[PDB]
């Protein structure tokens, strides 16, 4: 619709805060947890 339009365009175009410092703390959440597993997210064995 033509409102959905404009707040769609105005939200996003807008800018992004506190999206953006979560979206930092997952990443360095996914780095350490990737350095924990090191090797592939699978069980060679179980």
């Amino acid at each position: 619709g033509p409102e959905a339009d404009f707040y769609r365009f105005q939200v996003r175009e807008r800018k992004k805060q506190e999206i953006n410092q979560l979206l930092s703390k997952f990443k360095e959440d996914q780095e350490r947890i990737k350095v924990m597993k090191a090797k592939r997210k699978f069980n060679p064995y179980t």
